[PDB]
């Protein structure tokens, strides 16, 4: 395809290089297009990015649905979530990139849109763990939207400051994490 | 004081300019010293720089040590010390070329050594605020070194991933979520 030979090589160095440390003339050199083709699909190259993004959001979640099946209870749901965090190879591989992009625009208000278009999708999964655990009394959280913003965050913390250390010290802190989190609630 | 007005020299470079942006070209000219005097005390700008990030956390340690004096208890210097991350770093000028740099050197174990040691100063005011709890019968920790890298890290991702919301509803989720992480050992 066109657009999706594009938006690979552009994953690729927006992983493998930070979101201007790769550039459009790059990513032409190794994906064969005019330097125009970019500009009808995609607006620019903020758009080529948040492009990515929203279809790492969309894989990753549901990558999730196809999986938290293995998890009975919410609170197993979870600790699940919150580990798979740390595996897949979804989104969470380019945080750094965001981080670059989002001080890089933040700036412009056309980042509370999009940049705030996938907030509600990145925080929705612990939205549903904790709203449907509230309905299922494994809990009771008053401010359901408050404690997903802050799991979500807290979370997208550990996976990404502990990229270095093994893994299995990474699952062991991200269950000690999940087990406290949830003993908070009640 | 040569070596000390190099450093606070690249400093102000590096806030007005970012860290790809400075040379050590500029460096050696505004503090009037050399390339081989640059050479001989820091090796490159990576090895500057990560120098500076030394003297920073060291000046906020000693920050710290003064105004937790106001917190008489440590579940309060908990509270406190989060909600000083997240403000002071709404302002910290050097933040940028902080992050123009991590992202630069994430896939450089060179870099990913020294600023490991780094983070372990961050994690000691964790570790101290814990392990002085537990003689207080504030809590009981068994494994202070453990929870304190996952607080250092649940903050820190709140701090980083949230730039979008008004400064108090930041503020209102990092107590929040010093509530559930305190309250998440009961
Ligand atoms: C986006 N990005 C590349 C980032 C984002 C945040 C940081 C961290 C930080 C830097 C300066 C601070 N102040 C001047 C107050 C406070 C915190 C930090 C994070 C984790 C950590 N630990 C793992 C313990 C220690 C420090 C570093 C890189």
């Amino acid at each position: 395809n066109l657009k999706d030979k594009i938006l690979g090589v552009a994953k690729e160095l927006f992983i493998k290089n930070g979101y201007n440390a790769t550039t459009t003339g790059e990513i032409v050199k190794l994906s064969e297009s005019s330097k125009g083709n970019l500009y009808y699909h995609f607006k620019t190259k903020e758009n080529l990015f948040l492009e990515i993004l929203n279809i790492e959001e969309s894989k990753w979640q549901e990558q999730w649905k196809k999986e938290q099946i293995k998890a009975k209870t919410n609170r197993e749901k979870f600790y699940l979530y919150n580990e798979l965090s740390l595996t897949t190879e979804y989104y969470y591989p380019l945080q750094n990139a965001i981080i670059e992009f989002y001080t890089e625009y933040y700036k412009t208000n056309s980042i509370n849109e999009k940049m705030n278009k996938l907030e509600n999708k990145y925080i929705d999964a612990y939205h549903v763990i904790f709203k449907e655990g509230n309905l299922n009394g494994e809990w009771s959280i008053n401010d359901v939207n408050a404690v997903s913003k802050i799991a979500a965050n807290a979370v997208n913390g550990i996976v990404t400051f502990t990229h270095e250390q093994n893994i299995n010290e990474r699952i062991k802190l991200m269950n000690k994490f999940s087990q406290i989190f949830l003993n908070g609630l009640s």
